[PDB]
């Protein structure tokens, strides 16, 4: 966000937990990111589900979404995941992790004007067989700032049918806007990764958030959500 | 629309706790609605603080509120309630339901486009009068049940004499629970309590996003004491509950 802080003692949670991984915390009146690896922070990966908020938006932009109201019905194919074999709204898609849903979205908004919006949205970057899209933490809280400021290149409508859709707790002083990803297991050698992405509005404040992980086993996934749960806590935030 | 439908019933909880109230319940793809009692649904009440859901939508529309990021700045002056003692943002002054703030709002909006808008959305019987500022909690507007859930309906599917952009600000702001299976929006209202004759309204407005479908509800209960008043969250919560929603 300009400039990035290193707060070494948040390293306690990680290791505690044997986790590698990065927390990125921003207040939004700060202008100034704090994180436990300065590094890992700026460290692009693939952003996996978490890339189902960029997917959304061009998604309503291009009209492939109509509108909030949308259903996407169940073709009748049996999908990879059970939960995923229903009707969908954009926030049950969304919650779900429906792949397949938003790779329909992806196909009949196409891979060129895909690239354009990803191009203005400022959002990871690419690389000579294909080189995947791979996104920095960095990045997602720069990228949720500029969904929540309103000020992407997309009409104001669009970023607010996007951001109820991520709305996943509500408490009478709290809103937390979150989206988890998970790219598959991995080896120790070559790790898979876990995303954690979104902004915590507390009081007359917002403060932004990226956490990801290297995840070698399927029982530590939900590390990715202890992990800077206990740190935004102790920081006196939730 | 479909149509609204008694089942005595539900009467169940309320014999239960021996209250007097209404619940309205609407399937949106049905087009329908379902009852305890038709007589009470369509019976105008004071809004109290459920009408902080329109004056946050006329608040946006007239450029008093600028947007979803105002902050509401707490100028020192003691209130009633510590909770309002604090600044505040749209969500915030909706959630601990902060009078002042939008007592001021119905203020710099004025009585004219408070007539303005509120007949647009068709609130209530519309009668604003008595007071510039008081016609929520003890002024002269009142509004049914049916109504309410009428008014939310249209504000679900965009569909007020107001923008879009408004009108998902004002939808975000009353976002009370949220599930992966679920989500809900809501507002409570209390009007105060005691009787001589005359008891109290406690309102409970919202709607149920599950899967594919969504509920609207609008409840109201009579109070005149003030410790029975969970129960205008709890009741409406335990029919829903019955009826397999949450
Ligand atoms: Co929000
Ligand atoms: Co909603």
């Amino acid at each position: 966000m300009g400039s990035i802080t290193e707060n070494t003692s948040w390293n306690k949670e990680f290791s505690a937990e044997a986790v590698n991984g990065v927390f990125v915390l921003c207040k939004s009146s700060s202008k100034s990111c704090a994180t436990n690896d300065l590094a890992r922070a700026s460290k692009e990966y693939l952003p996996a589900s978490t890339f189902k908020i960029p997917n959304a938006i061009i998604g309503l932009e291009t009209g492939v979404i109509k509108n909030e109201h949308q259903v996407f019905k169940w073709d009748g194919k049996p999908r990879a995941m059970k939960q995923w074999e229903r009707d969908l709204t954009l926030r049950g898609a969304i919650q779900v992790s429906a792949v397949p849903v938003f790779q329909q979205i992806a196909r009949e908004v196409g891979e060129v004007r895909m690239q354009k919006y990803l191009k203005k949205f400022s959002y990871g970057n690419q690389n000579g067989l294909e080189g995947q899209l791979r996104i920095s933490a960095v990045n997602q809280v720069e990228f949720l700032e500029s969904l929540y400021l309103n000020k992407l290149s997309a009409s104001k409508e669009n970023q607010l049918i996007v951001k109820e859709a991520l709305v996943t707790e509500a408490a009478p002083e709290y809103l937390v806007h979150s989206k988890t990803g998970f790219s598959g297991v991995g080896t120790e050698s070559n790790p898979g990764v876990a995303w954690w992405v979104g902004w915590v509005e507390k009081e007359t404040e917002v403060y932004f958030f990226a956490f990801n992980m290297d995840i070698d086993n399927e029982s530590k996934l939900p590390l990715r959500k202890s992990i800077p749960t206990k740190i935004m806590e102790s920081e006196g935030i939730i």
